[PDB]
């Protein structure tokens, strides 16, 4: 009823005890991901998330609070619960705060704060802590390719040697241009119809996706879905669009060799 993981945020960097100090009241924050101690989070059924003993506390619950390490019996229980939602927050129930990366530099620390989607916000749990490596395969079994920063994505022949169908999957839950990896999947709004490029990783709302059960791509802050404009793979744009489930709104990854 408990399992050990780490967790992996903003630029692939992990959730880490400051100095794997074990001191009440020690900050988490961002750290090259590794096996220390300090990094394993165990996952127990009372929705407390542990490090070294103790718990991932909310030193405070207002908007900009740190969180910190603390020990599970002496601090407020309303602190130490915490869930896990399928889009990848790490949410504290008591306040609805976020777990929250501000910057993307070794030695952030994090804080909770107000939920705007951000890839910022975004979290995944996991004993992996590389990006998974994957082309993202779609309508008519073609692969989405980027092309450039400031351009947009489209839709190829799926071909191994591509290297711009190659996709990083980073525990911030954005998706990454495999080879250059400060290069982010973008939508240029949040409106229907708003062309999705590529971008300098900002840590933004618009960085953010969720890859859901019904094979749909969602940006979590507007709702909307990746969808290959008009069903017309030679218009070369895709677009964020309402849920459909029709197919040019399907997407699947597929692992890289
Ligand atoms: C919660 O904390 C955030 C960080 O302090 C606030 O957002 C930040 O607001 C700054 C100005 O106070 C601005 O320069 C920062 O860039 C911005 N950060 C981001 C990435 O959102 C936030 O403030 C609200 O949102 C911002 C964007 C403005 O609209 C403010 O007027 C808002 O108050 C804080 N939210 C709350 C509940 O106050
Ligand atoms: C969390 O705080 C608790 C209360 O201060 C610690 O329990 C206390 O530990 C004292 C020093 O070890 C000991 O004299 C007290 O009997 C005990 N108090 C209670 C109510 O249990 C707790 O320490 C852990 O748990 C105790 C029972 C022992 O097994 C300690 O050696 C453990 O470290 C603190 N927990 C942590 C992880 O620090
Ligand atoms: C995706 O990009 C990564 C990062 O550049 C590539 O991984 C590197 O691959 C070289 C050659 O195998 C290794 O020696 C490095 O250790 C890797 N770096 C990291 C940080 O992992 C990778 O080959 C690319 N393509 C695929 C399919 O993953
Ligand atoms: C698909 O887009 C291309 C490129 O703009 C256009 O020439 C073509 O007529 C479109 N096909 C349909 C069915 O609209
Ligand atoms: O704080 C910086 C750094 O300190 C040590 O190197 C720890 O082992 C790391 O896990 C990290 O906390
Ligand atoms: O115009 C954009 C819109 O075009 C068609 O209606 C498609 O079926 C939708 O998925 C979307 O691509």
């Amino acid at each position: 009823t408990s399992f050990t993981r780490n967790i992996v945020g903003r630029d692939g960097l992990c959730v880490d005890v400051r100095n794997g100090y074990d001191t009440d009241g020690t900050p988490l924050q961002l750290w090259p991901c590794g096996t220390q101690r300090n990094q394993r989070w165990t996952f127990d059924s009372d929705d407390t998330i542990r490090s070294m003993g103790k718990c991932m506390t909310a030193n405070g619950l207002n908007n900009g609070s740190n969180i910190v390490i603390f020990n599970c019996s002496t601090a407020a229980e309303n602190a130490i619960k915490w869930e896990v939602p399928i889009d990848g927050s790490i949410i504290n129930p008591s306040s609805g705060l976020v777990m929250t990366a501000p910057r993307a530099a070794s030695r952030t620390i994090l804080l909770l704060e107000d939920n705007i989607y951000a890839a910022s916000q975004g979290w995944t749990v996991t004993n992996n802590v590389k990006p998974i490596v994957a082309s993202i395969v779609g309508y008519k079994e073609m692969c989405l390719q980027s092309n450039g920063e400031n351009n947009g994505v489209w839709m190829e022949d799926c071909e191994a040697t591509s290297l711009q169908q190659q996709w990083a999957l980073y525990g911030d839950r954005t998706i990454r241009v495999n080879s250059t990896r400060g290069l982010c999947v973008t939508t240029n709004g949040y409106n229907s119809k708003d062309l999705i490029i590529i971008l300098k990783c900002q840590g933004l709302p618009s960085q953010r996706w969720f890859f859901n059960s019904d094979g749909a791509i969602v940006n979590p802050k507007s709702r909307l879905v990746m969808d290959v404009r008009a069903s017309n793979v030679s218009l070369r744009e895709i677009i964020i669009f309402p849920a459909t489930g029709n197919p040019n709104q399907q997407w699947v990854t597929q692992v890289l060799p």
